[PDB]
């Protein structure tokens, strides 16, 4: 009897959990995937990222927290927004505070923005400082005007992370969000998948309910070895 | 010969979207009606397009044009709608807003540097930047945190034809949110849109869809107008 591994597939590489939503669709535009399967370091099937995750996770109510539930990284905003780091405190892993754009005076920053914030700030040197004092756990300066040497400083004592993106304030807002990982978005539960081992006439029995265009195969470990058409 | 046409097979029928409908109101029938993509049709429901979250997401992740509203001629309603504002003041005689996003976070006299005659800006509370980005003629004021202005800014409003909105979103939320203002003919696919006609045959059909594997196929009549979708067999 025919089994799958008897079957060519596609071949396909499996992006880590990591990685940022923008790197994730740069790749799939790049090899015109709709989807592509997600993997651990030993490449065990995580789950699934297509568009219909990334726009349902654009599109429907933002939690405020977002950076901290998905874990986004540092690594991720810095290449999202092209930014480089001042100062970073290496000993935080998550943000975990609410997006903010300072607009507002440095006198009011106190009534909108509180500790473990994450707050996109213009040049003003009055402004960063304020929001150092106010240890946002993170302050984006944008405009591309990396802080003064005294900022620097202040943010260094204060353990700080202060990174500059050459993008406005608008742009960096609209890039952040791009910076999540792929785990936070992608289809974990009800993932079909199908297995090396498994019998062609009874996969073509479990397309048949599911209707999706394509399924990832894995081998008797739970390891990524390609996908497949129905 | 008796041959089968489209015609005669199962078709969603599936209400296309107005063109000018925002990518916002477009989602949330599409997730609601369980679709991955939907028919764009004009008022003689002819066929201009289709939407999916393809093109949605490629626009959404794409931040390099800040002046979208002005290329996709967005609405004043679009906006409203999305970021949930209501205006003081409208320019009736502008029908687009022809500069770029600004979120105005500097000091009054700063404006003036990032801020430049047609834009659109991202405002707090403060009445003296909202009279400043009045000064500057911006096309469009969009007042944040829900704090709609004062009968002065309105009045400096007025006189000056600069429309001028009130969301209640702070100014982060008001620039993650505005792009989904956009109109779905900004956004849908229009080029090498694969449809079928009623009247096709199914023979000839099956082949097409073999050419470009779509799952999902827009049928129209034989006078064009969008009479569903099929999909792929
Ligand atoms: N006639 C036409 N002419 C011109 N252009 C056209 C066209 N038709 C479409 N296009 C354009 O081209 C794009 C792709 O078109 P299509 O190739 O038709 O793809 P799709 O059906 O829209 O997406 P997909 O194949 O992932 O849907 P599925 O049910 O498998 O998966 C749906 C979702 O479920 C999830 N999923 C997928 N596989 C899964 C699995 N194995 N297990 C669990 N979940 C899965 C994923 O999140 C996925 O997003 C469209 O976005 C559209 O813009």
């Amino acid at each position: 009897k025919l089994k799958v591994e008897d079957l060519e597939m596609d071949k396909i590489a499996p992006l880590a959990p990591e990685v940022s939503l923008k790197m994730a669709w740069n790749i799939m535009r790049d090899k015109n995937l709709k989807s592509i399967p997600v993997a651990d370091g030993n490449n065990h099937l995580l789950g699934m990222l297509s568009t219909s995750n990334i726009t349902a996770t654009y599109m429907d109510i933002w939690d405020s927290n977002i950076l901290a539930k998905s874990a986004t990284s540092l690594d991720n905003i810095l290449d999202t927004l092209s930014a480089e780091a001042q100062n970073i405190n290496e000993e935080r892993k998550v943000f975990p505070g609410k997006v903010v754009v300072a607009a507002m005076q440095a006198e009011s920053l106190k009534e909108f923005i509180s500790e473990g914030d994450i707050a996109i700030a213009g040049d003003r040197a009055e402004i960063q400082a304020e929001l150092i004092e106010l240890k946002v756990s993170l302050l984006i300066v944008t405009g591309g005007h990396t802080p003064s040497k005294e900022i620097i400083e202040l943010a260094k004592k204060n353990n700080i992370t202060v990174i500059t993106t050459p993008h406005d304030s608008f742009t960096a807002s609209r890039l952040i969000v791009q910076s999540l990982p792929v785990d936070y978005v992608m289809t974990k539960d009800n993932l079909v998948a199908v297995s090396t081992d498994d019998l062609v006439e009874d996969v073509k029995v479990t397309m048949s309910e599911t209707r999706y265009s394509n399924y990832p195969v894995i081998d008797e470990n739970n390891k990524v070895v390609g996908s497949i058409a129905r």
